[PDB]
């Protein structure tokens, strides 16, 4: 289906606005190793999207790890804080954001992270941060799963003023749950994934690029870059 204009963009914050997803890699593969599992891409495109507790549910039924979701998070989120703040800017991520803030383009952050995790992940680009109309996070009342149920990018377009119709709202996503809930949710989506996920996991999205860097966005009738 050819790119159709939108309004509103909604953005993923890890993996896509910032460097984080390698953290995650990091923390889960130390885990992971000392059972003499591998935290492989199959594994991670399972849970990137997902809440925490999701997430950790999965990777230990996957790789049949002998711990709770609850223990893993606890063990993964204390070691994950001392790294998180370190979070970069994705390549792309500045531009495009300045540009809309520029252009009057309402645009925000749907993101299944926690409110610590948030806060710590954005500690150091609080300027970036500050340019989003809105955020929704994952323990947000409102979402009761992660992605790729739709609630997240439901609610954030509904927290808009005034609310679009779905179909003007442009996701940006890493990850492919999230493709799926951006497609749930009757959104058009922008695909930034990482080139070790699979052809299956990466030929949904309404377009598929490599870097922020290549978007076009009159692709979708928004004003082209001075
Ligand atoms: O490798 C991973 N990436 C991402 C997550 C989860 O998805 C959210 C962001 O992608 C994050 O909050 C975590 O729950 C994970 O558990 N493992
Ligand atoms: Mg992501």
């Amino acid at each position: 289906a050819p790119p159709q204009p939108v309004t509103h963009l909604i953005f993923d914050m890890d993996g896509l606005l910032l460097d984080t997803e390698r953290l995650y890699s990091v923390v889960f593969q130390e885990i992971c190793n000392r059972y003499d599992k591998k935290y492989s891409w199959d594994v991670k495109s399972l849970v990137m999207g997902k809440k925490a507790l999701e997430a950790a549910q999965i990777i230990i039924d996957v790789l049949q790890l002998p711990m709770s979701k609850e223990e893993l998070v606890e063990e993964s989120q204390t070691k994950l804080k001392e790294v998180f703040p370190t979070a970069a800017l994705m390549p792309g991520a500045e531009k495009l954001i300045i540009h809309l803030r520029k252009h009057g383009i309402p645009f925000a952050l749907a993101t299944s992270s926690g409110s610590a995790s948030f806060d710590m992940k954005t500690s150091r680009h609080k300027e970036f941060f500050s340019l989003f109309s809105h955020i929704v996070l994952g323990d947000d009342p409102e979402v009761q799963h992660g992605k790729p149920d739709p609630d997240i990018f439901l609610a954030c377009a509904k927290r808009f003023s005034p609310p679009p119709a779905m179909e003007k709202c442009l996701v940006f996503e890493d990850a492919p749950n999230g493709v799926e809930a951006a497609l749930a949710a009757g959104m058009q989506v922008v695909m930034v994934p990482d080139g070790n996920l699979s052809r299956d996991l990466t030929t949904k999205a309404t377009l598929v690029l490599n870097s922020l860097q290549d978007f076009q966005p009159e692709l979708f009738g928004l004003p082209s870059y001075e």
